[PDB]
């Protein structure tokens, strides 16, 4: 139609014409052999992709056999794993390595602290959280609920000074325990001076310097009365600005306006389950966006520059003033009509995601104005995170895939590093497996709730009803995977040359909470999690201050917390757990979280969100929090724990609930009454009534189609 010819591919020209004139400028690869390197990586590639997608459905026809000839008590774990191991579906596990990826940026390898993720497809929270490197802490304390708003110490229209004064004093709190003084404590401080290349305190009675001198890295203005102190704990910057005739400042007993945390270290720019990309123009919105925080000339409303700062001993350093960036491509079920072959396929999107994003990439590694100075990776590394893989010989598969980029690119071998993602039960049980495949690229492995979940789910869909959704964050397998993950990261020699990360806290406005709570992930061995928001990653950045992750690492190292048979516990429900009651809310639970998500995503295509919760509760969850739910009630309906008109019932009453939910929204149309006429209500109900038949239980194919069918009606 409108595509563009290049051997067996037809382009889309809004492709085509984006990276001639976009992308390709600057990187001096010649356009017409980068084209014939896609042409020949897909049509090299494609069959293998494919195999791997059938591979997954050979194994699971399988085990949903292996279920349903069986009545049975309650499983057999010699038996169920012994099959397991005689289908390929459990590996031999291979003898102990050590990483040898190298290359790597420091904020990686050896600093521990919060993760951002964000839809790369919205510019503005992309610009936010790429500056989200440094954040204010008295706005994350003031702002939220981390300093409860009892009776007197209320967020008003304007500034509480009751308020603001807990603000100061949690924060002075901080500081003693996070680089103390020799004696005394900040909540006394009267002044900062930097005298012989150390840091003088002043109290009322005396002076003092740091317990551990060494922590003071530097300031900023004259050294006799700074504008700023700079100190340093944990590998984690802390900043603390000084102006008495600031607002706050003229409150503080030493002049202090705030205190600034290095928080977000590294950001992920999301490309996957965080937006909602159906085709080649939802595509080169999210490239052209990848592009400009590469090159460094995004503006919605621009990204920071580095920090200038005097050393202790005087000189003058400098510090990144933006959030180091992976990017995360789709994973490699779908396809997308960016590109077609001659027969009409569509083109495997996961290849094209590695070629177009690496592609961009190296105007990251590049001066940015096309002057300067700005840059991604200093060491010259590419940080790819790649999502739901099943299994070793899919991970090899990525860095084949990789590997053939970077040829068709003209890097160097290796460039392309691999975040591997650890949400997919395949995966889990053949880990060590799986960073051996990527063991000159892994950078990063990570756990999470509710993908891997899902897929739970649906392997063994055929064993009985599940637990409910609830219940099923604190069962005995997903804690042994948390636990397992962190074992083959720390044995593979991950501490000091790879992220070990967590799982999204998707409570936005429940701070508190969270900085209450979160803290059990670096108690974990996590050198890095993940967080909603450039707020929520200051906040959580305490955290990393009170732990030492690296120190909780070398104590973890050449544990083996976590059994093969711990990790098979299949989530079963117990012979009938519910009242009917408890049965009723868990549907309605599940409706409303699909409802909700779904009908942002194919009307909007919006990817993530505050999305509240049937509770109200807001919720930044993504696409993934479409195959628990859907998965859960498909195994209920599968199971007779509910009937379909229990679905259609659901539906019905948390549709209008969903409705009031985004009232206050210009662009929302609700779904309610004419339910059958809503496409966003009918993708609802198809994922759960086609639930149990989708591959490995994906929620893209249902959602892709149906979001193409509101855009095609939208055209009229
Ligand atoms: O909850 C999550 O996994 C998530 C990632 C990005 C936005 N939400
Ligand atoms: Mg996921
Ligand atoms: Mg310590
Ligand atoms: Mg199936």
């Amino acid at each position: 139609t409108d595509r563009v010819s290049v051997g067996n591919l037809r382009i889309a020209r809004v492709l085509y014409d984006f990276v001639n004139n976009e992308a390709l400028p600057g990187t001096d690869i010649d356009p017409d052999s980068f084209w014939a390197g896609v042409d020949k990586v897909v049509a090299d590639l494609t069959p293998q992709n494919q195999a791997l997608l059938n591979a997954r459905d050979e194994l699971q026809a399988q085990i949903d056999k292996w279920h349903r000839r069986r009545v049975i008590e309650p499983i057999d774990m010699d038996a169920y794993r012994q099959f397991l191991t005689e289908i390929g579906y459990l590996l031999p596990e291979p003898d102990d390595f050590t990483i040898t990826t190298s290359g790597v940026d420091a904020e990686i390898t050896t600093t521990a602290g919060p993760q951002l993720v964000v839809p790369v497809l919205n510019a503005r929270f992309a610009l936010n959280a790429a500056n989200a490197r440094w954040g204010s802490l008295y706005d994350a304390l003031y702002g939220t609920d981390v300093i409860p708003e009892t009776d007197g110490a209320e967020k008003g229209p304007t500034y509480n000074k009751v308020r603001g004064d807990k603000v100061i004093a949690y924060a002075r709190k901080f500081l003693d325990d996070s680089v103390p003084l020799s004696s005394g404590s900040f909540g006394d401080a009267t002044g900062f001076t930097v005298q012989d290349g150390q840091l003088v305190v002043a109290l009322p009675d005396k002076s003092t310097g740091l317990a551990n001198p060494g922590q003071f890295a530097g300031y900023t203005g004259a050294a006799e009365s700074p504008t700023s102190v700079l100190l340093i704990n944990h590998g984690l910057h802390i900043e603390i600005l000084i102006d008495p005739e600031s607002q706050v400042g003229t409150t503080d007993r030493a002049g202090v306006k705030d205190v600034i945390l290095e928080s977000a270290i590294t950001t992920i720019m999301d490309f996957e389950d965080s937006v909602a990309a159906v085709d080649a123009a939802d595509k080169v919105l999210g490239y052209r966006n990848w592009l400009g925080l590469n090159k460094g000339d995004l503006a919605a409303r621009v990204l920071n520059r580095d920090r200038n700062y005097t050393a202790p001993g005087g000189g003058q350093f400098t510090l990144p003033g933006r959030s180091l960036m992976f990017v995360r491509n789709v994973g490699h079920l779908m396809t997308n009509d960016a590109i077609v072959d001659t027969d009409g396929s569509e083109v495997f999107e996961g290849i094209m995601d590695a070629l177009f994003t690496g592609l961009i990439a190296i105007h990251g590694l590049k001066a940015s104005d096309v002057n300067g100075p700005l840059i991604n990776s200093r060491t010259g590394s590419i940080y790819i995170v790649k999502p739901k893989m099943h299994g070793p010989a899919e991970v090899a598969f990525t860095c084949e895939l990789f590997s053939r980029v970077e040829d068709v690119l003209g890097l160097p071998q290796n460039t392309m590093k691999i975040g591997i993602m650890d949400e997919e039960r395949r995966t889990t049980v053949n880990l060590k497996a799986c960073i051996k495949a990527a063991a000159d690229r892994v950078v990063f492995i990570n756990t999470g709730f509710l993908d891997r979940t899902g897929d739970e789910i649906h392997t063994s869909m055929e064993a009985g009803p599940m637990v409910r959704k609830g219940t099923m964050k604190s069962q005995p397998w997903i804690l042994a995977y948390e636990d397992h993950n962190v074992d083959a990261g720390l044995a593979a020699g991950f501490s000091g040359r790879a992220q070990v990360g967590k799982g999204m806290w998707t409570m936005t406005e429940l701070m508190a909470d969270m900085v209450e709570t979160k803290i059990a992930q670096p108690r974990a061995g996590a050198s890095t999690a993940w967080v909603p928001s450039p707020t929520a990653a200051t906040l959580h950045a305490l955290h990393y201050h009170q732990v030492d992750v690296a120190a909780v690492q070398q104590g973890l190292a050449g544990k083996r917390r976590a059994t093969i048979e711990q990790l098979l516990t299949i989530p079963l429900a117990k012979e009938l757990a519910w009242a009917p009651d408890e049965i009723r809310e868990e549907v309605d639970n599940n409706c409303q979280s699909i409802l909700g998500y779904v009908v942002r995503w194919v009307d909007q295509g919006v990817g993530a969100s505050k999305v509240p919760d049937i509770h109200d509760v807001a919720l930044m969850e993504d696409r993934a929090t479409l195959r628990i739910s859907s998965q859960l009630l498909a195994n209920w309906l599968r199971h007779g724990v509910i009937t379909s008109a229990d679905v259609r019932a659901s539906l019905e009453r948390m549709a209008p609930l969903v409705d009031r939910q985004n009232a206050g929204d210009v662009a929302y149309r609700p779904m309610a009454p004419n339910f059958d006429d809503s496409i966003a209500f009918l993708a609802a109900q198809e994922l759960i009534l086609s639930g149990a038949q989708q591959p490995n239980g994906y929620t893209e194919p249902i959602l892709h189609r149906r979001r193409r069918e509101f855009k095609a009606r939208a055209a009229e």
